[PDB]
């Protein structure tokens, strides 16, 4: 969205590597507004016109959104070099790697909290008529308070049967993906279907196989997963319902006691 003048940006250091260039952290001080810490995606020089457009497309997409569970876009730098995409800063980075570094360090209530935010963000996106198509733990960022937000607006084992076979992507297929994500979270970053091959995964799902309950996962959360993994997309829950279901679990914590 908004075009930012390089004079307002002061890069601090490298915090990650994107496919289009380095990812940094830094300060943003717009005229009048108060300085803030941000994340800065840069484009490697010598880029092709296609690379430039694809890179900036990500900003155009997320720029059209605005929700606490969707990565906030501060703006972009295109008039001068390097080209940049400034966004919200998420100290804990990617959710999957984040969970791997904290194996079994959270309560069911915390995990459910993370899943609720992701659900709220997807509910928002669905209402805005946006189909992510690539929902997965690696595409969700987490901050200090553990708030998870959907990212990557620029994967067999994560995709619904129909989407894989007929390339039919809908919010419904995102619900299936959300199911896999729920598994990833309760598994603390474990890879879905483990070392199974992508083809094995396809044949397994065909044979009505479904990922088992992750360790210490309440039977109520695994059932919600199954619902998300229903062969018939029309039967899968809506993100709105997924949210309410999660909310009900928060009301009466004893509903998560049945292991
Ligand atoms: N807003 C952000 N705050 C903190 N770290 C970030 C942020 N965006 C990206 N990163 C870090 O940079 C890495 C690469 O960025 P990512 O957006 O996942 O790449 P791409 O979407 O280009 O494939 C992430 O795995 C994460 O650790
Ligand atoms: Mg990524």
């Amino acid at each position: 969205s908004k075009e930012i003048d390089i004079s307002c940006v002061k890069i601090e250091q490298v915090i990650g590597a994107g496919e289009f260039g380095e990812v940094c952290s830094g300060h943003l001080k717009l005229p009048g507004k108060r300085e803030i810490f941000v994340a800065i995606k840069t484009l490697k020089s010598g880029y092709t016109e296609k690379q430039r457009r694809d890179f900036l497309s990500e900003a155009s997409i997320m720029g059209q959104f605005d929700h606490p569970n969707v990565i906030h876009l501060e703006g972009v730098v295109t008039k001068s070099t390097p080209v940049m995409i400034i966004t919200e800063f998420m100290e804990n980075g990617s959710l999957d790697s984040f969970l791997r570094q904290n194996d079994g360090q959270f309560t069911v209530i915390q995990l459910v909290g993370m899943l609720r935010g992701i659900a709220a963000g997807m509910k928002y996106l669905a209402d805005m008529n946006y189909v992510h198509r690539a929902l997965a733990a690696r595409n969700i960022l987490v901050n200090s308070n553990l708030v998870c937000k959907v990212s990557d607006f620029g994967p067999i084992r994560w995709t619904a049967p129909e989407a894989i076979q007929y390339r039919k992507f809908t919010s419904a297929s995102d619900v299936w993906s959300y199911g896999i994500v729920m598994w990833e979270v309760m598994s603390y970053g474990e890879r879905p279907y483990w070392d199974m091959t992508n083809q094995d995964v396809i044949n397994a799902i065909e044979q009505d196989y479904r990922l088992p309950p992750p360790m210490d996962c309440p039977s109520a959360l695994h059932q919600l997963m199954l619902d998300c993994w229903q062969k018939d997309r029309n039967h899968r829950p809506k993100f709105g319902q997924i949210v309410n279901t999660l909310d009900k679990m928060i009301r009466n914590p004893n509903s998560l006691k049945a292991m």
